């Protein structure tokens, strides 16, 4: 499983890297997810109920933020377990300035997924995976506010 993709955000590069830092902000975000305890240096443990159908499950995970080159690059480490199975993966996300008051958002991402969830096929996979990203992105515009080309 890989994908790429970009959102534009209302907010600056500012407004947006310093959510997409904050684990109280990211636990909200992150879909099913209860908590986010810091294990680590930039390390968290995730413990995530996922109630959607295709891959409904618990899993833990471990999430690691490395490369961070702050407010524009970093890059993610995903390690996650569960009954339904495993996901192994990486990503990269880039923050660019498209002005003053607009940021372009990219990512890339490269996921090892096995287990009985495995089998429900790449396309769903998929949408899954885009469901996921976009409901995050959905909510980091909406905490952004206060205060999306997917490909597979």
């Amino acid at each position: 499983l890989n994908g790429n993709g970009s959102i534009e955000l209302k907010g600056t590069v500012e407004e947006v890297w310093s959510k997409l830092m904050d684990p109280s902000i990211l636990s909200k975000c992150i879909m099913g997810c209860k908590s986010l305890e810091l294990i680590g240096e930039d390390k968290y443990k995730a413990d995530l109920q996922i109630g959607i159908a295709a891959v409904k499950g618990k899993y833990d995970a471990i999430i690691e933020v490395t490369d961070i080159k702050p407010p524009y690059h970093y890059k993610l480490l995903v390690n996650g377990e569960g009954g339904p199975g495993f996901v192994n993966a990486e990503g990269v996300i880039d923050l660019t300035p498209i002005n003053d008051e607009c940021t372009q958002l990219t990512y890339t991402y490269s996921a090892e997924v096995g287990g009985k969830v495995a089998a429900i096929g790449q396309r769903m996979l998929g949408g899954v995976a885009k469901l996921l990203i976009s409901d995050f992105f959905k909510k980091i515009q909406k905490e952004i506010a206060k205060s999306h080309h997917h490909h597979h």
